């Protein structure tokens, strides 16, 4: 019997009202804002309710403050965190969001634990980690949400330099959602044609695609320096979204998340950004990369900051 | 020649961002996203540039405060306004917001004089007014957008009465955006049936009719008191969206919105909400609804509201 | 567990193509072509197969002549069909396309007894009736594609009179999808505003009501006429696709069909177009449109029409 | 001012037919469907017309059989060709479809000379390049439409191969639309992972490379083998319309299509398969994959056979 496909967000703020319009708009699923605050889920469903017309939509859009609400949920999202931007580094955030999604691994684990859970607050790789440990869900429904983001930035940077369409760039970027991810710079590539041939071409210099690599490493700051009140939403609720229809369309995408890799780039069984298969399974494969000496190095000191925060982590108050 | 289609959103906070994500997610236009506050439209703007490739879209969003940025802009979008949500009515910031509104009026002049312009900023209907007065620009070039949110919600709440699809549902707000807006019950159908014969079957009571007409009115406080820290925005944003894809596809539209009525329920010169026709040559047409004898005394009450807060303004002291 | 939808398409001619096309396009579900000519609906999935990657759609579309491969599918659409297009009147395919429909109830009560099933083939309204008594389906489960043509049609001449987008005309074709169909123009309404006020403000004169009546009713012939080879399929095909979205969505859309009517416009149990609502279920309702004294008569007339072919049937070879 | 945007398509049979629908599904610009042959393209026009509001677009399309109502086209698309499929190789229509262009060259020279012509009528690479000398066009305002259905095939196949989404695999195939078309294997990448990679993990075989590389140049035939009445036409016209959607909406995309090509690839001006940047500007620029020595040779045989074929129409005995 056909059922309407669900989502459940986890923390109507920012990116979660976003994440909830967007779907709404798309008609992806119906749509379950979740959150502690009085009011602002309810009041965010409502007015996004009040747009499904305008869109041609039909999907249903609730807030809750009910775990409850969320049972049979065939997608997870989670977005909820401590207050207040991070100042210099996304781990500040550690230890407040590793208690908060205790509290949510009971409510999935409890009301809907054979959904797809795409963890997006950070910091983003020991989150889904300590997320998975937590619920007891299986490695392959549950990833993070990150590397679509620096992707999306990476491609859209190249892009930028060249003048032309990002969806014609294909970039990677991978390892740990924090200023050692790697931007894989060596599998560029804008149209079939390699940076090296671009080099050789005269159409960008080295340093040109260094400064692209670091933009793509700082640019969470460029945007919250500008917002001010926050860090970066719009992108964030996208690229969830495109996720969680890589999951609902069995799409086999090839999407780039932290992802539990034990397999594949020297890793023995660790979350982190690499380029993942997602279909109705979710995790359904990881593929590996053609790196460099250089940027095996550079995902080695990836691994490295991911496995040092983790241990802070497990040494907490 | 192409050139790409070009719509600048004045005022970059929780309408003016909104309406930047769906423009750019739909690539309708490139977008110039202006605000006199620092760092704001930049930071969406970046954030937001960061979801094109996500969403497959090449449209080109920027954030500025220089109107020189606005030129050629086929559409203008204005959402400027001095802070804090209204208390009890729409109409209390009407000095300030009228005042901001002389700048973008000298802008827009300036800039881009041919462009499409669509005026949210409250008080709605005097602002509007109050624009193309000091702007100079067309009557038929310049209108506020309110029926379409307000028609949005009254179709959205007679939908979930009987439990159908709201886009099968047809039906008008009309006249002032505030507590004197008139949604037309004699204007309803839900998929060629109208509330008299709902009635007649059974299938709703005069008395929910009633409640709905009401919930309409008031349904902004509804969102605003769940919000908190301000008003609707995810929806008045499609609303904007909606009126601009009217006039960029040159779709010959039926758009409830703040047009200059000059022959048409038995005014001879004013802004206030009627079904237009919108085209390529802005608002092209009105049409004649049939409205019972109450309902044309509640519009005309609704005149008078206006006509009442316009002679305020015009008297400056 | 998520599993892809499944369309299958039954009959792989002119509409059938196009639905696969449009389902495809519109990543809806994935489709499978059957047909019992050889090569036909394998060249046409095969082709449609190579679009996919073009519009972004993970959609598997496969060509059969094995019923088998229908098994599972939540929406069956049936567009098979004797060759020929019909001379003067529809129900000239009767003999020949109730036999076809005997065999195709056998593949679906076998492969798909739990699928909506939309019926297309013509003469359509006693083709529904035919294939529900063979089938056994639930009439709930069972309906025909008509009224969404025949009312399109109907709408878009009403449109093109006024010079308005048609999505803003309602109006609506009941009874047989024949000679006798009713376009009911006394529940027609342009942006809320019924026919009367526009014969009163000079807009539209009777005889162009009546000429748009006409045209509705003859529709067919001016299309067949100028294609020569056969009668129309875009228009048929898209028109099936949102009826498959109405059910796969769970919109509760209103959609004009032919459907078993047994407590509404004066009939106690018979397949004729009328407004019904679409959802998960199939047919969740009928709505009772307000018909004027003469066109309850056409009415009438209508379903005579279709109790004397559906007699003819009984009787048959 | 604001104009809809308008696309010729020059020719109505079986892919003419299908870029009008979906031209108008997308609601992309108008359509102009011109033939020689009577009523084909008005049935086609009419019928299309009447799926528009079901797609809910405005989008107004009418067939024609004079060349004044493509006037003012911004995109003109080419399909007229004679009767009958290619047997073994397409250049066997050689001097019945350059005479049928000879026509459209004098139609769109007269009627709309800044438009962007896209030729899609076999012999491809010579069509295209008799339809610019005979009509005079600018070299970058025509094109021919081979290679987006190429690589769409061959991204494809490879995409099968692995079980991916075909969306997440780059490849390209360049040189003429014939047997001696070239599918860059050295291009090719799925999700940043090239061919050689897949090999070295065992994830794929020279050998299957191989197939998919011959497949790609055999495609054709086993649709038209299937479809007997004809050659492929659901997967050509969208290949047509992503390439108007790249001129339209100013894209810069990269486009695999037939090109003038003056200073890349070792030619100093000829008509043949390479990416392009494609924008508001038609064909805006040429991008240099990095093609192994045997490449170079398959390319360099290629360019001969456009030459030979070129040479015999340049010889009107
Ligand atoms: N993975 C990425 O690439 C990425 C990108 C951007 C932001 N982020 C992160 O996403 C998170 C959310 O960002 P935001 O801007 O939406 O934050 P926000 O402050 O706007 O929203 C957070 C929401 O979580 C809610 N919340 C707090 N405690 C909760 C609990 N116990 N249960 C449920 N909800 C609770 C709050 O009420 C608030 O509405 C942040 O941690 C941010 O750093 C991640
Ligand atoms: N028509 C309707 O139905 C409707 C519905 C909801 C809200 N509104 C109104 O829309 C307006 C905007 O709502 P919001 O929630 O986006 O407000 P907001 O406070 O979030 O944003 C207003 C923006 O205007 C900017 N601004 C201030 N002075 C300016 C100037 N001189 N030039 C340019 N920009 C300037 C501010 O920096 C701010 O970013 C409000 O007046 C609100 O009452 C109307
Ligand atoms: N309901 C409507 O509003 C409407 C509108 C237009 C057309 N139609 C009808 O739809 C039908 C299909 O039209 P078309 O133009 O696609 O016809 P078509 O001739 O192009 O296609 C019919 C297909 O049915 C196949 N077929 C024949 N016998 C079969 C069997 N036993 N099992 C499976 N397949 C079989 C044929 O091989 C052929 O490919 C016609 O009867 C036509 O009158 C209905
Ligand atoms: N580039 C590619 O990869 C590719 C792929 C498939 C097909 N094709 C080619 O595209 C062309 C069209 O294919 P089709 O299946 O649509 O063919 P078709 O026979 O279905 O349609 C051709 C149309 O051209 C019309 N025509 C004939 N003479 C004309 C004239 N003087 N002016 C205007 N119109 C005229 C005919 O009436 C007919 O409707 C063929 O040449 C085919 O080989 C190219």
């Amino acid at each position: 019997m056909i059922e309407r496909r669900k989502i459940a967000v986890i923390g109507s703020g920012q990116i979660g009202g976003n994440i909830a319009y967007i779907v709404g708009k798309d008609n992806l699923a119906d749509v379950v804002l979740f959150d502690i605050a009085e009011g602002i889920p309810q009041g965010k469903a409502l007015d996004i309710t009040h747009s499904m017309v305008m869109f041609g939509s039909t999907s249903k859009v609730i807030g809750t403050n009910d775990y409850a609400d969320i049972s049979g949920s065939d997608v997870v999202i989670i977005t909820a965190s401590i207050p207040g931007r991070p100042k210099d580094d996304r781990s500040e955030l550690l230890f407040g969001n590793a208690r908060i999604l205790d509290s949510v691994a009971e409510g999935v684990k409890k009301y809907c634990p054979n959904a797809f859970v795409i963890c997006i607050t950070n910091p983003l790789d020991v989150m889904v980690s300590h997320f998975q440990k937590v619920s007891g869900l299986p490695h392959n429904k549950v990833c993070g949400m990150a590397g679509v983001l620096d992707s999306s930035r990476f491609r859209t940077f190249i892009a930028q330099h060249f003048g032309v369409n990002a969806s014609d760039v294909s970039a990677n970027v991978i390892g740990g959602h924090g200023d050692g991810m790697v931007p894989a710079t060596s599998s560029v590539s804008v149209g079939g044609v390699p940076l090296s041939s671009f080099i050789k071409q005269g159409l960008i210099t080295q340093e040109q695609i260094d400064e692209i690599v670091c933009h793509t490493r700082i640019a969470w700051k460029e945007v919250a320096d500008n917002l001010k009140t926050g860090t970066a939403y719009f992108a964030p609720a996208a690229a969830a979204v495109k996720m969680a229809e890589a999951y609902l369309k069995d799409k086999k995408a090839v999407v780039p998340c932290s992802a539990f890799c034990s397999n594949h780039y020297g890793v023995k069984g660790i979350y982190m950004g690499v380029p993942t298969i997602i279909g109705k399974n979710g995790v359904e494969d990881i593929l590996e990369l053609d790196l460099t000496p250089l940027e095996q190095k550079l995902l080695g000191e990836s691994i490295n900051e991911v496995n040092t925060i983790s241990k802070v982590l497990d040494n907490a108050p």
